[PDB]
């Protein structure tokens, strides 16, 4: 699709069999989702956003569907205010910015 | 242009007579620029992201040139770690997300 930006670019994602809403975010290097259970091991990561830095749990090689497109990659879990799909998975679904 | 997302989508902007680098950010509702002077009236505002909130000055009806395209809108000025062009100005240059 072609998504205009008059409203937030929210899409449905599916992770762990669950549907969630997430924001397609070209200003995010990585994908960050609200607290949930994911399989496997995690590693620590610090991420800096507008209000300072927070600690998240990094899970690698996680299967996630984004707007009907399949991706398999890194998901960070932590106290983000909204689920964000960042460039690491936007690239997997072929997304570009155009003007 | 078509901007891929393998790296941060940074562009040059002109604002307040100054050239700056800024992130084209579909996850940002508003445009937020690092501390600088702008003319006219302003009012305080709080905006929240990962890490929490920062206080900014809200200036309305500010012209910005973004990658060569002029636009007008509200610009928030405050201690953001990066200059962000948010949806309120991305729409005016006709930016879309495509995949
Ligand atoms: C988290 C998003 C929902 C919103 N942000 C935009 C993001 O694209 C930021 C932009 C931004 C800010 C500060 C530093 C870098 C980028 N990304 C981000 O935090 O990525 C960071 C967090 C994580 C995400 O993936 C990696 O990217 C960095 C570090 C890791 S925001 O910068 O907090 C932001 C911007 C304008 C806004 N306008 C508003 N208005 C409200 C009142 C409706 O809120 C705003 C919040
Ligand atoms: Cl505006
Ligand atoms: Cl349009
Ligand atoms: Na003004």
């Amino acid at each position: 699709p072609q998504i205009t930006l008059w409203k937030r670019p929210l899409v449905t994602i599916k992770i762990g069999g669950q549907l969630k809403e997430a924001l397609l975010d070209t200003g995010a290097d990585d994908t960050v989702i609200e607290e949930m259970s994911l399989p496997g091991r995690w590693k620590p990561k610090m991420i800096g956003g507008i209000g300072g830095f927070i600690k998240v749990r990094q899970y690698d090689q996680i299967i996630i569907e984004i707007a009907g497109h399949k991706a398999i990659g890194t998901v960070l879990v932590g106290p983000t205010p909204v689920n964000i799909i960042g460039r690491n998975l936007l690239t997997q679904i072929g997304a570009t910015l155009n003007f």
